[PDB]
């Protein structure tokens, strides 16, 4: 299985593994002030970083299938797409870009979110065509998309 991460950037069983130099997660970071459950439309900004926002603090964004977003979590995390939770999908109607994830084969994604509440990954480059879907979550845990 793909690994979770600590709050301190450890990993909780396996592997680590790096993180695409493309990905809009960049670490080391911090994060885990407090969970910090937000809505679609109210996404946090970069500039949120060091003051945080109206909502709480900002170390980021998480997703998970729900779909469910954060702006700070504190529990385990994906540092890559867990791919073997993931099935091809076709290209659905994209509601909003979120960012560029690594997947668990190492290659940099396209992250974005459907009409109908799925989040989908698309390579960002080489193989043409791979598109898939977030149908299980067995940790119940978000990846972390982006650092700020
Ligand atoms: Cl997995």
């Amino acid at each position: 299985m793909e690994p979770l991460y600590d709050k301190n950037g450890a990993v909780l069983f396996g592997e680590p593994s790096d993180t695409h130099p493309q990905s809009t997660l960049k670490l080391p970071h911090p994060r885990g002030e407090k969970e910090v459950i937000v809505g679609i439309r109210d996404l946090p900004r970069k500039g949120d970083c060091r003051t945080g926002n109206r909502l709480g603090p900002v170390s980021g964004l998480f997703v998970k299938p729900g779909p469910v977003f954060y702006q700070d979590y504190s529990g385990p995390v994906y540092h890559r797409a867990p791919l073997e939770q993931f099935k091809q999908a076709p290209m659905c109607e994209v509601t909003k870009r979120i960012g560029r994830v690594t997947g668990s084969d190492g290659n940099l994604y396209h992250m974005y979110v459907c009409t109908d509440g799925c989040i989908l990954v698309k390579t960002a480059k080489r193989e043409g065509q791979d598109v898939l879907k977030w149908v299980y979550n067995v940790l119940d845990s978000p990846i972390w998309v982006t650092s700020c």
